[PDB]
Parts: C-alpha cells; sequence; structure tokens
C-alpha cells in the first residue's frame, strides 16, 4: 500500500494542527529556499482516491501542471503543502476533505468529503513577473491584509531597502504620493509594483534596466545608467486618491 506510510508517519504542517495535511518525503530537493507566495511553481502529480484510484495527473496532459502558488489556483492542501518543498523534491500527501474539496466534492470523480493522497514533484520555482515582461520580478516575503490596492496618486507610507547587484544604496521609512516616487529618489518601478500590493506585505523586488534609474542612472546614489537594482519593499499604511 503507498498510501500507509503518509498515513501513519506523515508529519501534520497545518496550522491548526488538524492532521487536515500530512506530508512525507520521498526524494530530497536541492537547495535552501522554498516556493513563496506568487512563486511560479512547476509540478508533475499523481493523485489518488482513498479506494486507490487514480482521478487526475499532469502526465496524461504531457506537460508539467503550473500555477501560482498561495493564490488558490489549487486546493488548500497544495497551497500550503508546496511551500514546504524545495526544488526537486517529490513528497506525499495524505489530504483531508477541509482541505481539498469538502463536502460538495468534485463532479463527476471525486465524492463528498473524501480524503485524498498526493505525489507531487516541484520542477522549478519562479518568481512572480509583475508585468509579463519580465521588468519587474516580486517575491513576497510575508502576505498582506488588504480588500483594496494603492491607485496612482495614493499616498503611502513604506519601508524601503535598495541595492546595486549587491550594494545597498537606500534604506529609510518614506511616506510619498505614489506615481512620484521621482522627487523622493525612488525608480519608477516601486510605483509601478505598489499598485500590486497588500496593507502589511514584504516583498523582495527584482527591477529590471527599465524599471530601474534608466538612461540617467543615479548619481547621488552611484547608480550607472540602466542597472538592474533589488529592492525590498515594505507597504505599511496608504490612502487610495480619488
Amino acid at each position: 500500500s503507498p498510501t500507509a506510510t503518509v498515513a501513519e508517519q506523515g508529519e501534520d504542517i497545518t496550522s491548526k494542527k488538524d492532521r487536515g495535511v500530512l506530508k512525507i518525503v520521498k526524494r530530497v530537493g536541492n537547495g535552501e529556499e522554498t516556493p513563496m507566495i506568487g512563486d511560479k511553481v512547476y509540478v508533475h502529480y499523481k493523485g489518488k482516491l482513498s479506494n486507490g484510484k487514480k482521478f487526475d495527473s499532469s502526465h496524461d496532459r504531457n506537460e508539467p501542471f503550473v500555477f501560482s502558488l498561495g493564490k488558490g489556483q489549487v486546493i488548500k492542501a497544495w497551497d500550503i503543502g508546496v511551500a514546504t518543498m524545495k526544488k526537486g523534491e517529490i513528497c506525499h500527501l495524505l489530504c483531508k476533505p477541509e482541505y481539498a474539496y469538502g463536502s460538495a466534492g468534485s463532479l463527476p470523480k471525486i465524492p463528498s468529503n473524501a480524503t485524498l493522497f498526493f505525489e507531487i514533484e516541484l520542477l522549478d520555482f519562479k518568481g512572480e513577473d509583475l508585468f509579463e515582461d519580465g521588468g519587474i520580478i516580486r517575491r513576497t516575503k510575508r502576505k498582506g491584509e488588504g480588500y483594496s490596492n494603492p491607485n496612482e496618486g495614493a499616498t503611502v507610507e513604506i519601508h524601503l531597502e535598495g541595492r546595486c547587484g549587491g550594494r545597498m544604496f537606500d534604506c529609510r521609512d518614506v511616506a510619498f504620493t505614489v506615481g512620484e516616487g521621482e522627487d523622493h529618489d525612488i525608480p519608477i518601478g516601486i510605483d509601478k509594483a505598489l499598485e500590486k500590493m497588500q496593507r502589511e506585505e514584504q516583498c523582495i523586488l527584482y527591477l529590471g534596466p527599465r524599471y530601474g534609474f534608466g538612461e540617467a542612472g543615479k548619481p547621488k546614489f552611484g547608480i550607472e545608467p540602466n542597472a538592474e537594482l533589488i529592492y525590498e519593499v515594505t507597504l505599511k499604511s496608504f490612502e487610495k486618491a480619488k
């Protein structure tokens, strides 16, 4: 029985510790960092019911399954389970209905209140390409708490850390207006990325030359024209404009 090991020796990784999701590592991955919130992840999975029958796998699509993590584009068990994996790692998941499909189930193969089994391999994980151009890459350190997002003309209060290829140049808590980061010596990218950020959201930002300081560079910071920068943005508080 392949489901036996994860059912009896599986580590509970749920926040409530209700045994909703149980995990067993089959192959150890490589590296140190686990994929973050919003990060684009590439996987190969195999889903089996409590009776043993397979219902869904990425291999019969003949391609890797890809999604944004933490966004609820998959079942809750995946969002949590994969967020604990390393690159190249294979693991097993025993997921209670509360972290899967629940009392309603899924037509036509998943029954009501079904406990499920999953073997997922994390093939690769990449950052969140904020504008589908690779210009600004986001990797979220911490989830925010916001129903809304700062708009153009929104007054904001953020902590900001900026480095130039490994040399940090900017560190401060700034209060400014969205669209007008220029005045406070702030790249266009930050202002562009704030529009897709929540209250209390920490994230790391990889800026392309187009969203850095541009052909001008930044002399007071000692930054050459069209330089790639790395920022940590912490949106503390904001007020949207009319």
